């Protein structure tokens, strides 16, 4: 039910399009998280998901806090989708500005191959820091399963396309 997107490779798949918007509208099984080690949905793509599920989202990751103690950088849990999905795949890409390791991304992106199909925004990108063209090759050399990416600017979607090797 993925619709208007961009084909990049044979499992990598491509719209301009805001995750909150675009999960509310498939449903997906698994809708991505662009989450930090303690479940803080404050911003960006976290910040919107969270907003979107009327906080929700953050009392369950602050359980699953309380439970289980921070997740690491490159790792993931999954928790309830909420209103936007069956399940959220919240997943930790390295935050270039907290000074992370931008080598975590490919670890970070891992975490979906555990998923037939998921909608996802691109890892370590946008607050997180890092470059989104190189986010958007870890990707593609990284998931293996079907990964339908949202890339909520316009000009940043076009940039990505336009560079796609
Ligand atoms: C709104 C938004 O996310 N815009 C945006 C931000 C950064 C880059 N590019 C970049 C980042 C870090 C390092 C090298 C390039 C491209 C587009």
């Amino acid at each position: 039910s993925f619709s208007g997107y961009l084909k990049l490779t044979d499992n990598v798949y491509i719209k301009n399009a805001d995750i909150v918007e675009e999960a509310k509208k498939v449903k997906p099984t698994v809708v991505v998280n662009a989450a930090n080690v303690y479940l803080k949905h404050g911003g960006g793509v976290a910040g919107a998901l969270n907003k979107a599920t009327n906080n929700a989202m953050q009392v369950e990751s602050d359980d699953y806090i309380a439970t289980n103690g921070p997740l690491k950088v490159g790792g993931s849990c999954v928790l309830s989708g909420h209103n936007l999905a069956k399940h959220c795949l919240h997943v930790v890409g390295p935050n270039v500005n907290k000074g992370e390791d931008i080598q975590l991304l490919k670890s970070a992106y891992e975490n979906f191959n555990q998923h037939e199909v998921l909608l996802a925004p691109l890892l370590s990108a946008g607050i997180f820091g890092a470059d989104p063209i190189h986010s958007l090759r870890v990707c593609v050399d990284t998931v293996r399963t079907n990964v339908y990416l949202a890339v909520f600017d316009k000009n940043l979607y076009d940039k990505l396309v336009s560079s796609f090797l």
